[PDB]
């Protein structure tokens, strides 16, 4: 019952936190290379074993989170924004009632409802780029990603109660997510935390209201509000009030920057292969027509081109870079033994660019998944949306978002680089966001 390899610390107690915090990338990279794909090493005195290859991240996604847990590492950032009785506050399995709830409110019957309300959001909020200029599509993109998300996952009523104060709360709730939450005691007087805590309230208080009006109405609507307004356990208890205004929120978190990123990033790497981006034009007319019509759900089916842009975004800069685990009890996976205690990581990022499974793995070319490849070849070399107990519910919505926005877009206008730069990954912020995301656009023919 071995142990694996530990990257003995350079520094005593910051361990390789400096040098991980500069290319954690890189730096997981070379640890493949040096280490294999089971490792142990430390930052800020806690220790990280990491998953890397299908073989080995199998083991995080195929586990029980009695045995590796989800919680012990997540409940204390996400409580304080989501709120109490939702996620990590509650135990798994209440977790995974909830998820269904939410599963179910994703369907086939409202992802037609979303893709008209998208097109829609997409038009209106691209009036005032003009007819060309430099602009940032991320800036854009993130205000346009949270209007959708908020009049597809809310409703028309919430939507529309959704000013530029409610805007900057949304953006108070995502600052409790930062390495200064997870790095620094919750007791520290902390701006950032102090404006999370107070848009928490705020945001609830807005739900609330908007809740007690829908349950009163005589008015019957099917969108994903009501459904969890009807939906009910296993034991058969209504959600409350408070359950609701809880997911409302994640539901929301969940959407923006996660799409809003990958949606910038596609931007630029559309921006770069002009070839590719014409195709993905002149596909628009091939499939809907040579007239543009307003998009349909069953449309975006079609979008085959489109669809594995993003497939191949979401390849190279997956929004969760890593999703990670406590250990409470021992795990064997290659013969090695780790032991409770150890925060047991997996790379989407890495898994998605190991040379040793991915021909000419830094290029985006999107027709790569037009033969074998290790997204259908191996179980886990591709992960952006996760898998097992803790994987997305929200793959399909976000591909119905990015399809609607960026159709919308390349009908809209033709996109270029700035003197021929492509944005660097800015490891600063939680989510990798792009340095200096400005893009050149003009009006489409
Ligand atoms: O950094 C701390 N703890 C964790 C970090 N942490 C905690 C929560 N989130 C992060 C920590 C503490 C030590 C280590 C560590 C690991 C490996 C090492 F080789 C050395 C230290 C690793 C960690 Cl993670 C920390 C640990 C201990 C203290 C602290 N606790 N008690 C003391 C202390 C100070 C004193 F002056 C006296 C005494 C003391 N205690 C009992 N009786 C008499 C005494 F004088 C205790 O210091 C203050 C901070
Ligand atoms: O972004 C998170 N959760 C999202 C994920 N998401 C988005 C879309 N799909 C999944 C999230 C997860 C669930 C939900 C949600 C929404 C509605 C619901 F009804 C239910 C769930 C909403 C969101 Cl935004 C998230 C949650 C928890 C953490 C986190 N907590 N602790 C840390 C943490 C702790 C550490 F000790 C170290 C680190 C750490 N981070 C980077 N590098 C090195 C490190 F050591 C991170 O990260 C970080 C991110
Ligand atoms: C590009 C878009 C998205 C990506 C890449 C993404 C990615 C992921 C990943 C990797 C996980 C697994 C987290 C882990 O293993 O710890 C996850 C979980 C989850 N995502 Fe997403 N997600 C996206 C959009 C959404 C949306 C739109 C929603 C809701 C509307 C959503 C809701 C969730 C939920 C509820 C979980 C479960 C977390 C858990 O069980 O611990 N996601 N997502
Ligand atoms: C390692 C994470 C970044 C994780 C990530 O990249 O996702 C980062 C987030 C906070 C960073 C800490 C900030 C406080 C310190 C900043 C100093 O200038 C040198 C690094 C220190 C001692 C820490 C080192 C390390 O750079 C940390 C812990
Ligand atoms: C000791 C100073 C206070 C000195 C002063 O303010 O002049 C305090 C203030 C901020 C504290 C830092 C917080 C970031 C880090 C928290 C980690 O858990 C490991 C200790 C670190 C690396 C530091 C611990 C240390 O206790 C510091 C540096
Ligand atoms: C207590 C942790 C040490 C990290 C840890 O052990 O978890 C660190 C993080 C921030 C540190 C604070 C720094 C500012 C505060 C005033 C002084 O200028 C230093 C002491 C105080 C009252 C705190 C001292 C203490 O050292 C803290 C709270
Ligand atoms: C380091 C934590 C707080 C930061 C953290 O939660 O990480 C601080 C906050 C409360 C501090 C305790 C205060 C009571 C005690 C004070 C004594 O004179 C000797 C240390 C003791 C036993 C503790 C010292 C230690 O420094 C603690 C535990
Ligand atoms: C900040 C720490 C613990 C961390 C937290 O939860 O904030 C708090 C918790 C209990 C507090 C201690 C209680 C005895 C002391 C008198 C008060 O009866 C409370 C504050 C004093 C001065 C101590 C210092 C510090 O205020 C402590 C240790
Ligand atoms: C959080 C601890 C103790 C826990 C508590 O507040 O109950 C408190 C106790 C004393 C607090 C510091 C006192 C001076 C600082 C300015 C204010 O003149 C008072 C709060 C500030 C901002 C600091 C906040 C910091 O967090 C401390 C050290």
């Amino acid at each position: 019952g071995k142990l694996p390899p530990y990257i003995f610390s350079p520094i005593p107690f910051l361990g390789h936190a400096i040098a991980f915090g500069k290319s954690p990338i890189e730096f997981l990279e070379n640890a493949y290379e040096k280490y294999g794909p089971v490792f142990s090493f430390t930052m800020v005195g806690k220790t990280f074993t990491y998953l890397l290859g299908s073989d080995a991240a199998a083991l995080l996604f195929n586990s029980k989170n009695e045995d590796l847990n989800a919680e012990d590492v997540y409940s204390r950032l996400t409580t304080p924004v989501f709120g109490k009785g939702v996620a990590y506050d509650v135990p798994n399995p209440v977790f995974l009632e909830q998820k269904k709830m939410l599963k179910s409110g994703l369907n086939i019957a409202h992802f037609k409802q979303h893709v008209s309300i998208i097109e829609k959001e997409t038009k209106e909020y691209f009036e005032s780029w003009g007819e060309s200029g430099e602009k940032n599509v991320f800036e854009a993109l993130s205000e346009l990603i949270i209007l959708t998300a908020s009049h597809c996952l809310h409703g028309k009523e919430i939507r529309s109660q959704l000013n530029e104060k409610v805007a900057q709360l949304y953006a108070d709730l995502d600052g409790g997510f930062s390495h200064a939450a997870w790095l620094l005691p919750g007791w520290l007087p902390l701006p950032s935390f102090r404006r999370r805590d107070r848009a928490h309230r705020e945001i609830k208080d807005i739900f609330y209201k908007a809740i007690q009006k829908r349950r009163q109405s005589q008015e019957k609507i099917d969108d994903i509000l009501q459904t969890l307004l009807d939906a009910t356990y296993k034991d058969g208890r209504p959600l409350t009030d408070d359950e609701v205004a809880g997911m409302l929120i994640g539901l929301l978190l969940a959407g923006q920057h996660t799409s809003s990123t990958t949606s910038a990033w596609m931007g630029f790497f559309l921006a770069r292969d002009k070839t590719l981006q014409k195709k993905c034009y002149l596909e628009q007319k091939t499939v809907c027509g040579e007239n543009l019509p307003p998009l349909t759900y069953d449309q975006l089916k079609d979008l085959n081109l489109l669809d594995r842009c993003i497939k191949e975004t979401l390849r190279l800069r997956p929004p969760i870079m890593i999703m990670m685990r406590m250990a409470r009890t021992p795990q064997t996976v290659a013969g090695y033994t780790i032991p409770p205690g150890h925060q047991v990581c997996v790379s989407p990022t890495v898994n998605q660019r190991l040379k040793d499974s991915w021909v000419e793995r830094l290029d985006f070319n999107p027709d790569r998944y037009l033969q074998d490849n290790p997204a259908s070849g191996e179980k886990f070399a591709y992960v952006p949306f996760g898998a097992g107990r803790h994987r997305c519910i929200g793959e399909n919505f976000a591909y119905v978002q990015i399809k609607t926005i960026w159709s919308t877009m390349l009908r809209l206008y033709e996109f270029d680089l700035i003197d021929g730069y492509f944005p660097t990954v800015n490891y600063t912020t939680m989510i990798h966001t792009p340095e200096n995301p400005v893009i050149r656009y003009k009006r489409r023919s």
